[PDB]
This record gives C-alpha cells, sequence and structure tokens, in this order.
C-alpha cells in the first residue's frame, strides 16, 4: 500500500490522483521502444487519426511487447489500484493513445462508464483508469483534462449517436458531453490537467468527465491507460462481444510484481 491517506482522499473527492515518476528514465525507454514497435503491428486494434497520417490509439499493446505485460503487472500500478479498489482485477481495456505532434486530434468530452455500461454490458463503475505518461505531459501537448470532482454525479445518461465515428472501437465522440451539460458542470468542477515527465502515473475515475485538446505543439503525447476491473464485475453483454483487443475477457486475477521493467 503505497498511496497516502491524502492521495487516496483525493482520488475520492477529485475523481483522479497523480504519482510522479514512478518509472525511470530508462524504463520509460524501455517502454518508448516497444511503443516503436507495437506501431507497426498490422490489425483491427490500430486506430489511424482521421487524417491518416499517424496512429492515434493501439489496443492490446500488452499482449503483444512483453514490457507492456510485465507493466500491467507491476506493483506500481496494481498497488495503487487495489487500494483504491479493494479487489481482486484483471486488465478491461489497455489502450496507448499516441497523440502525434503538429495536429494529434482531440479526445471529445465524456465519461468512461456510460460507455462501457451501454456496448459491453458492464455492470458498475468498479473499475479504476491508471494512466502513464510516455510523453512529458504539458500544457501546449493536449493532456488530458479533468472536471474536478464531476465523478461525484455518477453516470449522466445519453443514448449513444446514430452512428459511429469509428467501426474499430468506441470514440467517445460517440457518447460526448453536450455543452450545456459541460457549461453546468465546469463552475463546481473545474477544469484541471495532470502534467508530469514521463514516467509519472495517473490514476483516474470511470465517471469523472475527461477529455483532450489537439496537440500543435512539436512534442508527442503518448499515454497509456490500463482500465483494472473488479472480478467480480466481469460484463454481461447481451449481443456478441466486442474483441478481446478493446474489452478484456480474462479474469483471471493479477498478481502484482515488483522489480525494473526490461
Ligand atoms: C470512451 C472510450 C474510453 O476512453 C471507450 C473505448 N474507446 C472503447 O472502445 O471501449
Ligand atoms: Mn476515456
Amino acid at each position: 500500500m503505497q498511496l497516502t491517506a491524502d492521495q487516496v482522499e483525493k482520488y475520492k473527492s477529485d475523481g483522479y490522483v497523480l504519482l510522479e515518476g514512478a518509472f525511470s528514465p530508462e524504463e520509460v525507454h524501455v517502454m518508448r521502444q516497444a511503443l516503436k514497435k507495437d506501431q507497426e503491428v498490422q490489425g483491427p486494434h490500430r486506430i489511424l487519426e482521421e487524417d491518416g497520417r499517424t496512429v492515434r490509439a493501439l489496443y492490446a499493446s500488452h499482449t503483444r511487447q512483453s514490457v507492456f505485460d510485465q507493466l500491467s503487472r507491476s506493483d506500481r500500478l496494481l498497488g495503487p489500484a487495489t487500494q483504491l479498489l479493494e479487489c481482486d482485477l484483471y486488465i478491461h481495456q489497455f489502450k496507448i493513445n499516441t497523440k502525434r505532434a503538429f495536429g494529434g486530434d482531440s479526445w471529445a468530452w465524456h465519461q468512461d462508464f456510460i460507455v462501457w455500461r451501454d456496448t459491453d454490458g458492464l455492470p458498475a463503475p468498479r473499475a479504476v483508469n491508471v494512466g502513464v505518461f510516455l510523453s512529458d505531459v504539458t500544457e501546449f501537448n493536449g493532456p488530458v483534462v479533468f472536471l474536478s470532482g464531476s465523478h461525484q454525479r455518477g453516470t449522466v445518461e445519453r443514448k449513444a449517436r446514430e452512428t459511429s465515428r469509428s467501426d474499430q472501437h468506441v470514440d467517445p465522440d460517440d457518447y460526448s458531453m453536450t455543452p450545456a451539460e459541460l457549461s453546468q458542470m465546469v463552475e463546481k468542477h473545474p477544469m484541471v490537467s495532470p502534467k508530469a515527465a514521463s514516467g509519472s502515473v495517473m490514476l483516474f475515475h470511470p465517471e469523472i468527465i475527461h477529455g483532450s485538446a489537439p496537440n500543435i505543439s512539436p512534442f508527442a503525447r503518448d499515454l497509456l491507460i490500463i482500465t483494472y476491473n473488479d472480478v467480480a464485475n466481469a460484463p454481461k453483454p447481451a449481443g456478441e462481444p466486442r474483441p478481446e483487443y478493446v474489452i478484456g475477457r480474462d479474469t483471471t486475477p493479477l498478481v502484482s510484481r515488483s522489480g525494473p521493467l526490461h
């Protein structure tokens, strides 16, 4: 148990918490090399920007690169995730949102949970998102922005857009917050953005409202997000389940491991 009482309180009240410097520069380098290799793999798990010039998102890199499997079992991620949820955990979703320098596109304002509830039959928000900065995150390269404390409202109901932006995953556009909702909410739940060097870890709640702007800077923003889910909270889909690359199916409890990534 590494999170302090203050850190757990911040997660409960504000919906997110930043752990700076969890991984060393050398460990970041190993992960970036594995990302460069994984970005070249062909398949439906690889989502391009709308302009087709770069990758926008990669799914399930932990099934293809050893270091990302190691990362997902590291006690530096699972320790904190287990403190917050107090249960056995497994990977519901593993993604890297690779927002390129010089025009990497935005991510619409949204909550995560309603998407998984309505698309995948996820019963409850008994999950936690764990971000790992593979780039330095600054005000300039399209950081995740949270509406602080906005998870306390619970789920803000909406229907999925008639047509989907992508047939490879659910882009948050499909379930985006309306301008009216965001305008009402922001007075009590102000915009905040964790900013820190690569190797930092960011935990955030599946019902916090979050989004991010285009990256006009000369610096990329590669953000890895592992969504850990309570093994007792496995999805119960209505129709055919979505692919395993986007929605995890192996509910074996993960056992944390210590030591450096390689
Ligand atoms: C809302 C979004 C996660 O930030 C959903 C994810 N793209 C999925 O396809 O499950
Ligand atoms: Mn999200």
